[PDB]
C-alpha cells in the first residue's frame, strides 16, 4: 500500500487566517503564519493583482489568525515571493523539529488536506514532471501543505495555491516560488503534458522482484537510447545516468541490472499486463521513489 | 480522485510498545489501560493457562521512554488489557465500534510502538484487509474519526499467506472465520464490493465523467445475476436505499446505474477511464463520498 505519513506533528500546526472576507488555511510555526498570500485578494484583484499594493494598504490588526479556538495576535508582516509571513504574539507550543526544503519533479511527500483551518484528510502525493499535483481539494484547501517526515523531523516541501482547469493543482514551497512556470493569478494557464516519471516505474519493479514476482522480467537488455526512443513514444520520462546510478543498489539487491528492468519495461508497455497485477496494482505505478522502496 | 485517510495525530499519542519475553508488538494505551493481541504471550496454546502463569512483572510497556508500570492484566477474547499506573494524558474522545465487510478505515501501521504511516482501507468481504503491514505491524489499529471523536474498529493480528491481513475489533472479536494459532488459515475468495463501486460511479459523475451512463434500466435480479457471473458481492434493497441521495443528487437511478455497471463488466472501459482508473474502485463507501 502507498502509505502516507503520520499527520500529527503537521496537523498541530494548522490554522486558519482571514483577512476581510477571505478564508483560508495558514502554518504555524514558532511565532509565524505562513499562508498564501492570495488571502489578501477580493473578488475583483484575481485577474491581475498587485500584491505590493494591496499589502501596503493593510495593518496587523486586518489579519485574523485562530489556532482552534483561540484567537492569535499578529503582530507584523511582510511578504516572501508568493506567501505571506504573519508574525504572532505566541510560539507556537506544538512545533515540531522542521526544515523548509525545496523537491523536484518525481520526489513524493504527503499531504495533510485541511478546510478554514481542520484538518480533513491525509494522502501521499508525487510532484508530477509538469509540476503539478493530482490532489484530492475541497473547496478551501488552499494552504493546506505537503511534508515528508524522517526521524521525528519534518520537512515541509509544499503548499496548495490554486487548483488548473484540468483539475489538477498547483502551488509554492515554504518560501512562496511556484513550483513549475504557475502564478497566483487567475489566467489561462494549463498544465504541461504529464508524463510518467520512468525512475519511479522502474524502482516499483524492482520492488516487486524483491518481493518475488518475476513474470514480466524478460531475457533481452537494452541500450539506454534505445530504452529512452521507446519510452518516450509512451509518455514516459527519459532517463538518465543519474536515474540508472540511483537504481544501482536495488539492481544489485536483486540481481537483475538496470537496462534489463529497462527492457522489462519496454515489454510491459507493448504488451499491456494481460490481466495480471504487480504489487498490486493493475497498473505501472510511478508514484514510489527509489529512495521510498528501500523502505 | 483520492482515497484519503484520515488525520491520524489523536491515534499516534495512543500507541506503545508491549513485550512479553522474546515478543514484541504494538499497544493502544487509553486512560489506564493498553490493548493488544493476545499472542503476546506466545512462545495450538491455551490462552487460559498461559496467562494465569503470567504476572505484571512479564510484561514491559514503553510510552516512547517512559516504561509504563503493568498493575493489572485480564484477557477479552483475543485482546490482552494491562492495566498501568498512569493514565494517557493523551487519550482523545473514542469509542469502540464493530464494522461490516465494506466499511472503510484508516489504519495507523505502528513498528515496535512507533507510528511509520496512514492508510486507507476496506473491509473486504471475506473479512480480511488487503494492508501493506511492515515487520512488526502488529497491534496496529483501524479507525473512523467523527468530530474528534475516534472510533477504533480494528486490531491488527495476522498475515495471511496471500498476503492480506486479519484482526479483530477492540473487543477482540475476530472479523473473518480465523483464530490466533499457527493453523495453517487462508482467506476465502473474495468479491468486489458492488455499493461501493456505485458509489464511486456517482462520483465520477458529481465529477463531470458522464460517458458510461446510458439510456437503460435493469432489475435487482437481472443485476446480481451478472454480479454473480463477475464475483461481485449481490446488491440489495438496503444498498439502494443507502444511494438514494446520490441518486437524488445526480439524477441517475441506482439501477440506472447498474445498467451502467452491467455494461462495463460486460464490455470494459475500452481505452477510456473513469476517474483516472481503468479498473473500478471498490474501497470508497457512499458515505465517504457524500463526504
Ligand atoms: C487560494 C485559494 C484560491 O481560491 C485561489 C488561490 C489561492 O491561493 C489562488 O492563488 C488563485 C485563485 C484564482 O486565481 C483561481 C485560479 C485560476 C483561475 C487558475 C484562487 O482562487
Amino acid at each position: 500500500r502507498k502509505m502516507a505519513f503520520p499527520s500529527g506533528k503537521v496537523e498541530g500546526c494548522m490554522v486558519q487566517v482571514t483577512c476581510g472576507t477571505t478564508t483560508l488555511n495558514g502554518l504555524w510555526l514558532d511565532d509565524v503564519v505562513y499562508c498564501p498570500r492570495h488571502v489578501i485578494c477580493t473578488s475583483e484583484n484575481m485577474l491581475n493583482p498587485n500584491y505590493e499594493d494591496l499589502l501596503i494598504r493593510k495593518s496587523n490588526h486586518n489579519f485574523l489568525v485562530q489556532a482552534g479556538n483561540v484567537q492569535l495576535r499578529v503582530i507584523g508582516h511582510s511578504m516572501q515571493n508568493c506567501v505571506l509571513k504573519l508574525k504572532v504574539d505566541t510560539a507556537n507550543p506544538k512545533t515540531p523539529k522542521y526544515k523548509f526544503v525545496r523537491i523536484q519533479p518525481g520526489q513524493t511527500f504527503s499531504v495533510l488536506a485541511c478546510y478554514n483551518g481542520s484538518p480533513s484528510g491525509v494522502y501521499q502525493c508525487a510532484m508530477r514532471p509538469n509540476f503539478t499535483i493530482k490532489g484530492s481539494f475541497l473547496a478551501g484547501s488552499c494552504g493546506s501543505v505537503g511534508f515528508n517526515i524522517d526521524y521525528d523531523c519534518v520537512s515541509f516541501c509544499y503548499m496548495h495555491h490554486m487548483e488548473l482547469p484540468t483539475g489538477v493543482h498547483a502551488g509554492t514551497d515554504l518560501e512562496g516560488n511556484f513550483y513549475g512556470p504557475f502564478v497566483d493569478r487567475q489566467t489561462a494557464q494549463a498544465a504541461g503534458t504529464d508524463t510518467t516519471i520512468t525512475v519511479n516505474v522502474l524502482a516499483w519493479l524492482y520492488a516487486a522482484v524483491i518481493n518475488g514476482d518475476r513474470w514480466f522480467l524478460n531475457r533481452f537488455t537494452t541500450t539506454l537510447n534505445d530504452f529512452n526512443l521507446v519510452a518516450m513514444k509512451y509518455n514516459y520520462e527519459p532517463l538518465t545516468q543519474d536515474h540508472v546510478d540511483i537504481l544501482g543498489p536495488l539492481s544489485a539487491q536483486t540481481g537483475i541490472a538496470v537496462l534489463d528492468m529497462c527492457a522489462s519495461l519496454k515489454e510491459l508497455l507493448q504488451n499491456g499486463m494481460n490481466g495480471r497485477t504487480i504489487l498490486g496494482s493493475a497498473l505501472l505505478e510511478d508514484e514510489f521513489t527509489p529512495f521510498d522502496v528501500v523502505r
